[PDB]
Parts: C-alpha cells; sequence; structure tokens
C-alpha cells in the first residue's frame, strides 16, 4: 500500500491487511502502558499542582500538544492517514512538502473523532490496561508519553474508515449515492458492516494477547479485555467514521 | 465471632478468619455465574426490549432492587455487616427487631461502596468469569439472580473493612487520632496495610481455584483470574472502606 499509487490505497484487501498489522502495534503499546498505575491526575484538566501557565487543559493535553508540534515539524499530519488531536493549532513546517496526490475527497481532513477517542480512551480503555489504581507521582510524564502512542495508533487505525469508506463507495457508486441522497443511516451502515471480517479480528486478538501478553520464559494484557476494547470501541467508531464520510461524499 | 459479644467481633484475628471462609463462598458464586454468557443486555440501563414500566435502570438493577426488599423483609440490613445497594429505598420490617449492641460508630451505614463495587463487577469481573461472549435471551433472570449473589458476598466482604478499621483504631488510638486530624491518607494507608497477610491470601486462592474449579472426576475459574480479582478489586476497595471509616472516626 503506497500513498502515491491511489490504486494500491483504495484496495480493500490491502486496507484490511494494514489494519491487521496495526493490531500488534496497538497491543504492544497497551502492553507498555500496563506498567504504570492509572494516574487520574494526569487526565484531570487544570489540576492544581500540575498547572502550566497560559495553558488550559490536562497534563496529558499539554504533553499531547507539545508532541504534536514536534511531529508536526517532521511533516506528520501532512499525511492523509494521520489526523491530529489539536488540528487548528499546528504550523506548516520548514521542509519541502511531499505532494501526495488526491486519494480521498477534499473535506476528508474534517472528519475528526479524536475528541471522542481521547475521551473513551481515558475513561474506558485506561482502567482495563492499567495495573494498580492511583497516582504514580513521578511517572506522570512516563504515563503521558505512553498514552500518546496508544492514542496515535488508535487514531490512525480508526481514521482509516475514510479509505475503507471511499474504497467501498467506488465498488458500487449507484447504490451508495442512492442511500446517501436518502440520508439513509441504517441502510448504509448494514451495507458497509461485514460481521464475518470483524468476527475473525476478535478471534486473532485473543490469540495474540495470549502469546505477546506473557513472558515466554507476567500477563501485561488481558485477552478478553482487548476483545472488549476492540469490540466496544475500536470497531464501533471506525464505522462511525465510515458513515460520516459517506454522507458528505456527494458535496460540491 | 458472635454479633452480640462486641469484643469477639473487634478481635482482628477473628475478623480475618471470617474473611477466609468468604473466599470459598465467593469462589462458589463465581463458579456458578461462569456457566452463562456475559449477557450485555442485562446491564444496559433502560434497555429497549426489556423496559420495565415506571422504572429507570437496568434489568440487573430491577432484579437487584426487588431482591433487596425480599431480604429487607427478613431483616437482612438491620445488621452491621450487611449494607444494601439501594440504601434509602429500604423499608423497616414487620418483625420484632433484633437489638444489636454498638460495635461500630453511628455513621457506619453511610460508608457505602456498593456503586463502585457494582460498576467494577460489571466491567472488570464479568468478562473474566462468564464463559462465552453474548446474550442468552432466555437466561437473563438466571444470570441476574446469580450476579446478585456474587454482588452481596463481595459487598459483605469488602464492607468488612469497617470492622477491621474500628479494630486497628482501638489498638492504638493516639496514633490514628494524629493521622486522622492531619487527614493524612498515605499515612493511614501504609499503616493499615499488612502485605504479608494479603500475600498469604492470594496464595490459597490460587490453590482453591485449582481444586473447586475443576471436576474431580472443565475449568469454571482460572486461579489466575481469581487472583487478579482479589488483588485489583477485592483487597483494594476493602482498604478504601477502612480509610474513610477512620477519617470520619472522630465526628461529634
Ligand atoms: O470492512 C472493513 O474491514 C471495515 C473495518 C471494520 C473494522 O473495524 O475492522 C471491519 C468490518 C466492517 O464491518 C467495518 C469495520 O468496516
Ligand atoms: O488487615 C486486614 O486484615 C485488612 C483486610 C485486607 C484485605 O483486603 O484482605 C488484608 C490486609 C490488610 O492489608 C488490609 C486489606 O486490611
Ligand atoms: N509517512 C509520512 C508522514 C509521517 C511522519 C511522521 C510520523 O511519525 C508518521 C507519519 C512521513 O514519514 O514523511
Ligand atoms: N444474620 C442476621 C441478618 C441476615 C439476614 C438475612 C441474610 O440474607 C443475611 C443476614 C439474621 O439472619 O438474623
Amino acid at each position: 500500500m503506497d500513498f502515491t499509487k491511489p490504486e494500491t490505497v483504495l484496495n480493500l484487501q490491502n486496507i484490511r491487511d494494514e489494519l491487521v498489522r496495526m493490531e500488534d502495534s496497538i497491543i504492544f503499546k497497551f502492553i507498555e502502558r500496563s506498567h504504570f498505575a492509572t494516574c487520574p491526575s494526569v487526565y484531570e484538566a487544570n489540576h492544581p499542582g500540575l498547572e502550566i501557565p497560559n495553558f488550559k487543559g490536562s497534563f496529558l493535553d499539554w504533553a499531547l500538544s507539545n508532541l504534536e508540534i514536534a511531529h508536526s515539524r517532521i511533516r506528520r499530519f501532512e499525511s492523509p492517514d494521520e489526523t491530529p488531536f489539536f488540528p487548528d493549532k499546528i504550523q506548516k513546517s520548514f521542509l519541502p512538502s511531499i505532494n501526495y496526490p488526491q486519494i480521498l475527497a477534499p473535506y476528508a481532513p474534517e472528519v475528526n473523532y479524536n475528541d471522542k477517542i481521547k475521551k473513551v480512551y481515558i475513561e474506558k480503555i485506561i482502567p482495563l490496561i492499567s495495573k494498580r489504581d492511583g497516582d504514580d507521582k513521578n511517572n506522570f510524564g512516563s504515563v503521558a508519553t505512553r498514552d500518546i502512542e496508544c492514542l496515535q495508533s488508535l487514531s490512525r487505525r480508526i481514521h482509516f474508515g475514510k479509505f475503507v469508506a471511499e474504497a467501498k463507495f467506488q465498488s458500487d457508486i449507484p447504490l451508495y449515492t442512492k442511500l446517501i441522497k436518502s440520508k439513509d443511516v441504517e441502510g448504509i451502515m448494514k451495507n458497509i458492516t461485514n460481521s464475518a471480517v470483524e468476527e475473525k479480528i476478535l478471534e486473532r486478538l485473543t490469540k495474540k494477547a495470549e502469546v505477546y501478553g506473557v513472558d515466554p520464559t507476567e500477563r501485561r494484557i488481558t485477552p478478553e479485555y482487548l476483545v472488549k476494547i476492540y469490540k466496544e470501541i475500536v470497531i464501533p467508531i471506525t464505522k462511525e467514521v465510515e458513515v460520516e464520510y459517506l454522507l458528505r461524499r456527494l458535496e460540491e
């Protein structure tokens, strides 16, 4: 899957294959985060004791914005598969730009569930991957840099819905246009949903959490929890993206 | 440990013994619940398909509330070791009362972690003990009556912290008095924590699971998941109960 060969990107099989690769990445990251306590204070906005002057948001928010300018600089978000958490806040870098040929429809960057993803990650995901419960007072930074990678992976994967969506739209334009004009939510949804694929996903994840999750000579990840997570969050939201993208697919 | 002989209830060893008998009980209940699936729907609040007239709450909530009034009728909550889930929804019985002498301080009934207990049980425990993943449309009541059973045990056990707390308090009033006035959490926390004791507990659970969990002629419960639960939820929340009890211990 090459980003300057529109064809090799708008290929569903490929797209799924890439998603499969991400499974491990995401796993590895969860595994990492498991080492530290929950660290409530890190996600709590404007925490006294962790106040950063002229800045409003949570320790994590800060950490995430800083990092985003760093990645911003090495041209990260200039890429269609990369969508920033603090979008209206990054600057055009000091580096020639890779001129990625248009694959997705122009408004594509506007679709941005990071607000949701960040939220659900903090509230639903954290309790399931973190070990102890409480504030690990001198690992806030640690915890933070980790939450960020999880978050970025999570976002890449999830925001992949746009490609899938586009790819599918291609496969049957009349059918989709109809549904879209119709603003037929349930109709589109059931058409894009393929329970068989998502069925295999949940199965393999269980196996991976079992091998990677234990010292091969312990238990940094809970198989059932990972399923819970992908089932209740990862897969659901990817589909939200898919439909939202689809509706606006006939704009001017 | 006789509830009409206060001194025998305020003996730390006795309290510990009773907490041991409970291990089996809980295992049994867990073992029972393990026969049915996760059954998501039983937990979803006001589920379209299970809607109960003039009632906001989940199927479980209803099963739980009803059951509580039943036990309420047979004087269940009139005792210091039983703390209800819907505390103010309970009516006094039609039955001459047992007259328990004071053991705990008056505000005791107010210390109530059942919201957390119920919520954690639903999100962390259920996935670990239920066999498969999905809804068993004609076993919701079963799942529900057993969940409640697990719930009442956990609740009894966890809330035992109050007795422990009151005990440790008696053992060295001046020391705790200081910590309380200071409202020194970490100070109380590490002063009431006995890791040798909690270490021994995890040990025998591992074994108990290996024997009760398998048909002596399989695997209703992993000794690993059992250990996980007590370590992450049971013991932790029991300690929360002990701190708060102590903090409020100096009230007028
Ligand atoms: O077709 C697809 O592959 C994509 C991705 C998806 C997932 O979350 O993996 C898998 C199955 C489909 O129902 C949805 C969600 O569209
Ligand atoms: O001393 C105690 O007995 C009580 C109960 C407790 C537990 O949860 O088992 C066991 C050990 C202590 O560290 C805490 C938690 O207080
Ligand atoms: N793939 C692009 C965009 C990118 C940059 C940095 C990243 O961390 C991720 C993606 C590049 O490497 O130029
Ligand atoms: N032990 C008391 C209170 C009690 C009632 C019902 C129960 O389910 C449990 C405890 C009694 O039975 O007299």
